[PDB]
């Protein structure tokens, strides 16, 4: 029987034509996520009811329910159950959900468990934006001049967990296949040989690169860039790049600017001529760094958004901050990029930014900006305030430590 | 009939028992390169001339070959003669070779040229130190933490080119045989549908993180990290880990550090512990920004050594001053490692030192150290002078302006 207790005051989001109908009263199921979940989460949970709070000045509430994904469900559920099934019907059910880091265990033939949500609930789009909070010590000299929000395809590539181990009977039949009827000869060594597969479609790549050039219209951003490697995978990365340009140009009136490849769409609501462009992946990771003020949007391939995501947030000094999001069309899940750091846990000593700017992105979602607005500001006051948690502190010179949290409170003390 | 014409004075390189047997007057083939391989290669055939000629006291002295692949080559040999047989035969016959950038066209079906001297060569080892040069403009605070030598796997991964057109009768064929003989579910969406295949296998792993090992304890580095994404791709990425150090234990006395994953291996020759270990490919590109110092030589696969390299190559603003091999068990090509930027070729402006640094590595591998050494100083030299190229010129205040030709003039200078 189900141990997750459905709120008695609070009331379910509902979705109707593309546009989510959220009551004063919302119901959003949490996950508390492994290792410093514990920490991060309670932090979360405060620093939210506060913004929630001080916005609508107790006008709006959210009913919190908890439910569960990773260690913490094996514990509440039992042995094998690392992903019940209801979990998977909640959060399609309440629409919104948030979570904390979540890990997945080796030995047991178990896949990613933030994948497995992903695909699953097919949350099509990982949204992770990427800006400076002044006054965080950053690695490189200029992180200011990084405001990228990355669109990274959430249900397709390699990332998708489709591959055969060496040696095994599934990996000698695909090899044979591709060698005697596909007449594959590049396989270097045919022999003790894992092999996985890479797809990418036309459906995949337009639906993650129209949520890319709607939010840029929307947020009235300067450019979107298709980031690939084209020029090695054609077939894959490289008809991305390609279903995405025909997708400005088929649905967004994309115009040619000078004589090619850059496209500009033009905002209907602000008129600002927004470029479309691609940048190879390889050279991207080496523009990010050195010229980072001409990027903005951004869509790529799973695997590439990943890798792009998590190099942005370490220049900025923002790689324990990084928000994120996986958004689909029926329902999104808002979750802490980083990982559990077990030895921590229970610590009441890590940096709950990344799971609170989460709940940022997930509070503008359900169209409760004023709230969303408040954390931004508590948070930029707080780093600027220099009184962090360890991770910022051991960095900088003449800053106050923090507890987790006390660095939740510093934020709501700076709304 | 060949327009190659091979040197009177000189004498071929010749292998013995995986020892080059190199004479003091040996032929060297080259490849100018596309766009600014004009402007790079005559600055790199001075600067390694002069460094040959004083480290030698004029007792050595190279004889150039001029071999084509590129454009150059079509206009040599005639229309579709992208890359010769001769070429290939050339390399493989004369051992050491050395290239400006090349360029694949496109519209024509022809894959990557660079992709395709490697593997029709086997040069499995691609070979990229970087460090910084005290004096270069970098965009990150420290660059001088990064001295990393990668060894990225030549010859595997997607960079294979092993993949299908959506909608081609190829890729109905295969996604339909993984679908209904392989039982393929993963596959979000089937139709209109690219697909390529990511093989991996034992023997290529080992020959890559074998060199990789032999070159720590050859130049007594201080640890060999194994990166990869075996959290997600457990059959490609992760068994390239595994035998990484299943490797390094058979075959180097691997020794187990605390509980593991690490290991140590000892430097048969200074007694010193190499520690072997292993980082998450995305957690990675935070790492080298992050924590820089803690890494030193890196085994990878394909895809993700192209990313490494390029970041780290931007990091220490060696973005146009990346030196880069190609080494396999008969033969080796050494190259630029940056574009061809056709805007400013023939200008005298851009920067030789990426084929210089490569020719660099080119003298140190034939066994003439002392002349490496030389190229080595005189670049050090030329850097901290602030007497530059364009490309570093506009990031610095105080520096004196130099043309290609004149910067290879400072680095000779300086030796
Ligand atoms: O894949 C996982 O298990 C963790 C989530 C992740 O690192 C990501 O894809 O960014
Ligand atoms: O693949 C090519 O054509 C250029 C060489 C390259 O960028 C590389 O693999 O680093
Ligand atoms: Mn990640
Ligand atoms: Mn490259």
């Amino acid at each position: 029987e189900s141990k997750v207790v459905v709120p008695a005051q609070g009331k379910k989001i509902t979705l109707q034509n593309g546009k989510l109908n959220v009551p004063e009263n919302p119901i959003i199921p949490y996950i508390e996520g492994d290792g410093i979940g514990v920490d991060v989460t309670p932090a979360m949970l405060k620093v939210v009811d506060a913004a929630v709070e001080k916005a609508y000045k107790g006008e709006r509430k959210i009913s919190w329910m908890e439910i569960y994904t990773g260690e913490k469900s094996t514990q509440v559920y039992g042995q094998d159950v690392w992903l019940p099934a209801e979990t998977l019907d909640l959060i399609r059910e309440y629409r919104v959900a948030i979570k904390g880091p979540l890990t997945t265990p080796v030995g047991g033939g178990i896949r990613s468990l933030n994948v497995a949500l992903r695909q699953e609930l097919d949350l099509y789009i990982c949204l992770r934006p990427v800006r400076y909070y002044q006054g965080t010590p950053s690695p490189v000299k200029h992180p200011e001049l990084t405001d990228m929000v990355i669109f990274r395809e959430n249900s397709e590539d390699i990332y998708a967990g489709i591959e055969w181990k060496a040696d095994s009977a599934d990996a000698e039949k695909v090899i044979k296949f591709l060698r005697e009827e596909m007449g594959v000869k590049k396989i270097r060594f045919p022999e003790h040989c894992g092999i996985g597969i890479k797809p990418c479609s036309e459906e995949g790549t337009k639906r993650l690169v129209r949520a890319a050039i709607e939010y840029a219209i929307a947020n009235d951003r300067d450019s979107v860039t298709l980031v690939h490697m084209g020029n090695i995978m054609k077939f894959t990365e490289g008809a991305f790049k390609d279903w995405g340009y025909q997708l400005a140009r088929e649905e967004f009136g994309g115009e040619l600017i000078d004589g090619g490849p850059w496209l500009k769409v033009k905002n209907p609501n602000t008129g600002k001529e927004i470029v479309i462009k691609d940048v190879i992946a390889d050279a991207f990771l080496q523009q990010i760094l050195l010229r980072p003020a001409e990027y903005d949007v951004i869509a790529c391939m799973n695997l590439n958004g990943d890798y792009i995501s998590d190099a942005l947030a370490a220049q900025v000094g923002g790689i324990g901050i990084a928000p994120g999001a996986n958004i689909g069309d029926e329902c999104a899940l808002f979750e802490a990029t980083h990982g559990t750091a077990p030895k921590y846990a229970g610590q009441d000593k890590v940096n709950p930014g990344s799971i609170i700017l989460s709940a940022e992105m997930m509070l503008r979602h359900m169209g409760w900006t004023e709230a969303a607005d408040l954390i931004v500001k508590g948070m930029e006051g707080a780093i600027n305030a220099k009184t962090v948690t360890y991770d910022f502190e051991r960095l900088m010179d003449g800053a106050k430590l923090l507890k987790c949290s006390e660095f939740g409170d510093a934020i709501i003390e700076n709304m």
